[PDB]
């Protein structure tokens, strides 16, 4: 996250942390008991890596009363997702056994239907993505509020010039932005989860080129199949 804050520790209890051989990779969030979902990038290059998730965290090195890493039974990337487009990139992870519960741990409810926010609503993304131009990781889960950006303009030439389907959303990047090591990551509004991070388009905080999130609601009866 560029411009952002330290998170409250716990207060977003459905932030997971994908992590690829004891570090983290990825954002994601716990949507169901047993699932986990995130963007296919993030483990497009993952070959037999060992992929975990964990739960209930605000620091990625110190233990906590709430902190659970996860492995992970199954990996299901949307099946249309593919390297070098921007498009579906959806990822659910099955969880080995259901996630224990609690107040630091809880799945968030998920946009069904479809329509588009309202432009400027102020939605909240997290992850522990980098915080600067060098590349600092953070330890612990930084956050930013950031306004919706209306399609059309997020489509304009100067933009992302005509790459924004119905199926994705924008939010402003003027310097605040979600950045690498944020993608799979929550877009929350309005308490619900409306997008997943994605970073089809690299470059972070360039208000001309806005952030990208896949929208939940355009994949629901794909959500809805995997999981059950
Ligand atoms: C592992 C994923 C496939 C993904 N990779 C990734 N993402 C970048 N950027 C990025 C990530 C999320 C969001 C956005 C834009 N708002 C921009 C980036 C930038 C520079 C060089 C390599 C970069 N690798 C990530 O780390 O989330």
């Amino acid at each position: 996250i560029l411009g952002g804050r330290e998170a409250e520790a716990h207060a977003r209890p459905y932030m997971a942390s994908v992590q690829l051989n004891g570090a983290h990779l990825c954002g994601g969030v716990l949507v169901a008991e047993q699932w986990v979902l995130s963007a296919a990038h993030c483990l497009e290059d993952a070959a037999d890596g060992k992929v975990q998730v964990l739960l209930g965290a605000h620091s990625l090195s110190q233990p906590e009363p709430s902190k659970r890493l996860y492995d992970v039974l199954r990996a299901v990337p949307h099946p249309d997702s593919q390297p070098d487009t921007i498009d579906h990139d959806l990822l659910l992870l099955q969880l080995s056994e259901k996630a224990t519960l609690g107040p630091a741990v809880r799945p968030l409810p998920w946009q069904r239907v479809d329509r588009d926010v309202a432009p400027g609503t102020l939605c909240d993304v997290a992850g522990w993505g980098i915080v600067n131009h060098a590349g600092r990781r953070p330890d612990s889960l930084q956050h930013v509020l950031l306004p919706v950006l209306d399609r059309a303009t997020c489509n304009r030439r100067t933009h992302h010039d005509g790459a924004i389907t119905e199926r994705l959303m924008c939010a402003e990047s003027n310097r605040r932005d979600s950045c690498k090591g944020d993608s799979g990551g929550p877009l929350v509004c309005g308490g619900v989860l409306e997008g997943v991070v994605t970073s089809g388009s690299r470059v972070c905080g360039n208000r001309k080129k806005p952030g990208i999130y896949t929208r939940v609601a355009s994949y629901a009866a794909w959500i809805d199949s995997v999981l059950a």
